[PDB]
RNA sequence: CGGUAAUACGGAGGGCGCGAGCGUUACCCGGAUUCACUGGGCGUAAAGGGCGUGUAGGCGGCCUGGGGCGUCCCAUGUGAAAGACCACGGCUCAACCGUGGGGGAGCGUGGGAUACGCUCAGGCUAGACGGUGGGAGAGGGUGGUGGAAUUCCCGGAGUAGCGGUGAAAUGCGCAGAUACCGGGAGGAACGCCGAGGCGAAGGCAGCCACCUGGUCCACCCGUGACGCUGAGGCGCGAAAGCGUGGGGAGCAAACCGGAUUAGAUACCCGGGUAGUCCACGCCCUAAACGAUGCGCGCUAGGUCUCUGGGUCUCCUGGGGGCCGAAGCUAACGCGUUAAGCGCGCCGCCUGGGGAGUACGGCCGCAAGGCUGAAACUCAAAGGAAUUGACGGGGGCCCGCACAAGCGGUGGAGCAUGUGGUUUAAUUCGAAGCAACGCGAAGAACCUUACCAGGCCUUGACAUGCUAGGGAACCCGGGUGAAAGCCUGGGGUGCCCCGCGAGGGGAGCCCUAGCACAGGUGCUGCAUGGCCGUCGUCAGCUCGUGCCGUGAGGUGUUGGGUUAAGUCCCGCAACGAGCGCAACCCCCGCCGUUAGUUGCCAGCGGUUCGGCCGGGCACUCUAACGGGACUGCCCGCGAAAGCGGGAGGAAGGAGGGGACGACGUCUGGUCAGCAUGGCCCUUACGGCCUGGGCGACACACGUGCUACAAUGCCCACUACAAAGCGAUGCCACCCGGCAACGGGGAGCUAAUCGCAAAAAGGUGGGCCCAGUUCGGAUUGGGGUCUGCAACCCGACCCCUGAAGCCGGAAUCGCUAGUAAUCGCGGAUCAGCCAUGCCGCG
RNA sequence: GCCCGGAUAGCUCAGGGUAGAGCAGGGGAUUGAAAAUCCCCGUGUCCUUGGUUCGAUUCCGAGUCCGGGCACCA
RNA sequence: AUGUUC
């Protein structure tokens, strides 16, 4: 028990909230409320398209949200149908209208989510995760990171014993908090349970 | 292997291997260099005999000759056939068979060779012995005799204790001890010298004499291989022990007493018999050890030391040590004093246990010694080194760890969590620290997981399919504690055939049917996530190099320094990473920006409160900055750093946060959530009313209030900070002793409100008392929340318990800390909050 | 008879204002647990009688029952 | 001085 969230810990500084609205107090709870169910919906339907982040604005009140996905391509659809329903989805869970924009992630190998999600996609479809992890963490590294690691939890080739194999490169100086280490959370689930993976991606000072 | 995902069980499918076969068991060889000739070993793994002496035996320097036994050569005989091997052939092949061919050690015979081994003969002098001359020595034996000490006896002198331990007592002592002195006896051992020396081993220590063994050196004088080893045999063999005698001071198994202890048949104390001593005779063992058989040769050196010799600053011999070449070694280590390189000879080993046991035999007076198995059993036993961890090991070093302090807990009442008991239920989890005012940041119903009873089933919730009706919605009627069951009505916007009949229609809702939902049911060793904890401790690693057969090591052992693996110095390492620190927030000094709702210094006015003008200066607010870095000075130091000083609001990490390395704990949580697997399906799901989680003979944790005078009560008067609030904070009136109730402004809040801060200060009262201390308990009468306060709420208003500072124990804190005093918040209708998180 | 002493909790024993250790039970405390160890409980006609005293288990005098020693018993 | 166990 210990370790805290690296975007907890940063937050003001280095890292930036997920979602940037106001409200009083007699608001906040419905709006967040909103927020989540927004990001939990988006969460699952845009699964096929890698998405990192789903963050939201919200001005006179009305809501943007922007969605950071590898696949634009699956969110857009051919000529942008699938999105359609997407944009009348939300609508239709919230009585409000809600912008819904795509943002590429550009570079998806120092996206903690990401890296984390393709870890945790490639465990659930029986791959040996030592090299998987060990993979992820030179695909980070190529792609110009200045460190990274990445954990999974136990039950690993489906073990009784749960374990935690973890394999890392370069600095991920967690304590540093001008640092800006990206952190990134799926699960695999499978016949044997849940595998956690956590991917930190780390990517330059100040 | 098998514990609920089993490539190891059983079956299936699939595969691999052989195939008229494939497996099993048994036995032999192999692997097994694990009986080692080829081809092993004995320092610590199993293994050097306890040491001499020596018999058989094994082995034997240099040269010359004779012999020709070994040995080698040639011929020749023999080595039957079959088999094996090569070739060619017969059965259609092959198996099987034929024919021919080459082998083959052995042994006989003849002839020959003579290097080596043997043998006979002669020779040599390098091995061995001897002569002469010198030497060192606890080498042995017998005799004596010297002083110190202990004990005892006889005295003297002197008196109250001595002795002894962790502490004591036993014991000795007034019948005179202990300490001191004189006289004497007797036994044992020899201080200093003294570390080395001698001996084959065991072992050997005052001095003197006699007897006696080994050994070294020199001259190079004599003999001339006379040598090495040595199964047996013979002798020697520590200590204990045995027999007969002696002797007996000190010591001291056993034993007796005293302690210690749970016991103490021990350790500590006081005594004490064998024995320890001597003679003679036995015993024959041992960690009898260098755990290393003896002899010889050969392979760098350095250094200390004993003892000889030397045209003596070094050489030369013999011993004893330490370090090391090459080499060996599993490693540790050994290394001209080999565990190296070699030859000779002896001894011994062959997994662990059983067991040095049994049986037998030999020896012994006995104790016992020697020789020495097997059954059965295990899958190891084991050596060395490595990383850890541990220690009632060491050094160095830290933390409120102790210590120094100050205040508490443990006692009393009560609050609260827990054990337990109880109950229909007293849901469930947390269990040393790190469970127990913990999950619970709010249990009357709700919560709520439990109990009772009454009710519901495609369901309180989801996705979707079939179908007559209904298709939104909304209202009452019975029966009920409520759920529920039964009921009867108001009444179709919408897509659309349409100008309508009438008729398609999608939401949506009820009925039945189908899939499915639901489960706080189990497993925290199936899990994720999150948390605790060691520990904010100073650590944990890596890359390359180098060291090691290797695990691994170095780096990161050392010296200094720091809060720190912080820094410095050093170094077969040079770097790096996770940690430390820094980057983030708060607090402390100042600046710039900003001037309302905040401030009010100087004005002017004034119903006093900055109320109005003015103004933002100061205070604030809050955003951005500056500022500290051992930077400067002195001293110490190689440096890092340290001591001190100055300036500065602030130093030496300025004070607090946030922050928790690799890992540990099969830690915690399936009851927050998620999740694999297991389980429930008119019930383990779901709804309700009521009860319970609040029970109380007990026990424990954390708290609160206290026991009072540095106090308590009453009046009056001050000085905060951080928060909270528009179905809420509530000013201010009024009524009420009061909780509160009626009114009722202001406040989307730097505006108005909660708000009185309390302790403090000033008055007065109490006068040491179970009290004007303390406010438990209990009776009544009220208030408020809420459908409802019986179980079970808080508050107000008129009995007055225990408790006179708390046993063993035990906690917190190092400075704006502890102690004490109040204030606010989350949860929340209300509150059992004395809790929690904060604020001053 | 005479002189001495004893009688205190269930047992074994300590002692002019006051009743105690010990053993056994039970709570605690210590330990990570368990033992060992430490602490706190509840227990009396203080033999009986009269005296002294404000107070007596304590001092006095008597008496009973024991123990020691000595008398002696019609 | 002593001071056991899992
Ligand atoms: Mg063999
Ligand atoms: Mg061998
Ligand atoms: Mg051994
Ligand atoms: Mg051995
Ligand atoms: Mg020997
Ligand atoms: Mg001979
Ligand atoms: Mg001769
Ligand atoms: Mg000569
Ligand atoms: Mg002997
Ligand atoms: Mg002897
Ligand atoms: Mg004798
Ligand atoms: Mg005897
Ligand atoms: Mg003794
Ligand atoms: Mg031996
Ligand atoms: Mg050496
Ligand atoms: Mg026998
Ligand atoms: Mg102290
Ligand atoms: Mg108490
Ligand atoms: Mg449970
Ligand atoms: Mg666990
Ligand atoms: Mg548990
Ligand atoms: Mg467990
Ligand atoms: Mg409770
Ligand atoms: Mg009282
Ligand atoms: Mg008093």
């Amino acid at each position: 028990g210990n370790k805290i969230h690296p975007i907890g810990f940063r937050l003001g500084i280095t890292r930036d909230w997920e979602s940037r609205w106001y409200a009083g107090k007699k608001q906040y709870r419905h709006l967040l409320l909103e927020d989540q169910r927004i990001r939990g919906l988006l969460e699952k339907e845009l699964y096929s398209a890698g998405l990192a982040r789903v963050d939201i604005e919200r001005a006179a009140d009305n809501v943007a949200v922007t969605v950071h996905v590898a696949k634009p391509g699956v969110v857009i659809g051919r000529g942008g149908e699938r999105i359609r329903v997407l944009r009348e989805e939300l609508a239709k869970l919230t009585g409000k209208n809600v912008a819904l924009n795509v943002q590429e992630v550009q570079n998806p190998n120092l996206s903690a989510p990401l890296v984390a999600q393709r870890v945790a996609e490639q465990i659930e479809r029986r791959f040996a995760v030592r090299r998987a992890i060990k993979q992820a963490v030179q695909r980070v590294m190529e792609s110009g990171a200045k460190g990274a690691k990445v954990i999974v939890s136990g039950r690993i080739g489906g073990a009784e014993q749960a374990r935690t194999e973890w394999a890392a490169q370069g600095r991920v100086p967690l304590h540093t908090l001008r640092a800006n280490i990206d952190y990134g959370f799926a699960l695999a689930r499978t016949t044997y349970g849940v595998l956690g993976v956590k991917a930190y991606i780390f990517l330059g000072e100040v």
